[PDB]
């Protein structure tokens, strides 16, 4: 059911530039007294922890990258309006504002565990951007791998 | 400043086994619980702070229930209701669920936004349940975490 209070229901697509994207559920965004809450209702995804971030552009389209059609590159990089210029924790002030807690996909491929982004206070702020779910996880650092080790873009949705 | 909590998988019979630690630190948005666990069953697990600084099993109805010595959910404000970590009228001990990967390890940190001071959690215990946590007493009271799987005392 639509949650109580203002909310944004984002459609999420498993990305595959060649075989076509596949709708795998939604991520509903609400406003708690401690920041925005992202509640997933996804299915058919790879088990494990997955990097979860807000990206700059309101697009999930693929883009040619060095001769390879790469999924979700149209979304741009991690949303960093405050110019932290480094990937970090959801509770770290000098980290990309788009850095959310990692998403958990169970063994059965489903994801329903909500996560909080304490630095995001208003719904309107995330409108006009995209939400990304990566193949890899997120250690909330640019070391030993850039952007938390998220790597490829596995699923994506545009926040209207 | 930090608190390193030693965690053990509970088993009142053969004994408990050290499964790692959970380190508690302060952030500008609340206490962060960073696990470094291993040897646990994969999946999402209920994660809460319980009232007593004990992980001892307690005999109940002819049975020796594990981790019962820790008491119920830490609830200093008397919310008398289980809920979300960002829910003000829920137990203050209600933390975000913990993720154990397929390989049995847990290293993903979680934030408890309503907990602002490190000292406030001292003298209690942290519990990891067999089941998950739907952050409500409905349909199952206390989130449906079921049995107490692992536990550590917060010093
Ligand atoms: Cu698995
Ligand atoms: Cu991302
Ligand atoms: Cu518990
Ligand atoms: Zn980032
Ligand atoms: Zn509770």
């Amino acid at each position: 059911t639509i949650p109580k209070g203002a909310s944004i229901e984002v459609k999420v697509q498993q990305l595959d530039p060649v075989n076509g994207n596949k709708d795998v559920g939604t991520v509903t965004i609400t406003e708690s007294n401690y920041g925005l809450v992202f509640t997933p209702d996804l299915q058919g995804l790879s088990e494990g922890l997955h990097g979860f971030h807000i990206h700059e552009n309101p697009s999930c389209e693929p883009k040619e990258e060095e001769g390879e059609l790469t999924a979700g590159l149209g979304a741009g990089g991690h949303w960093d309006p405050k110019g932290a210029k480094q990937h970090g924790y959801p509770w770290q002030d000098d980290a990309h504002l788009g850095d959310l807690p990692a998403l958990t996909v169970l063994h059965d491929g489903t994801a329903t565990n909500p996560v909080l982004a304490p630095r995001l206070k208003h719904l309107d702020d995330v409108r006009g951007h995209s939400i990304m779910i990566h193949t890899g996880g997120d250690n909330h650092s640019d070391h030993p791998a850039p952007l938390g080790g998220g790597g490829p873009r596995m699923a994506c949705g545009v926040i209207k």
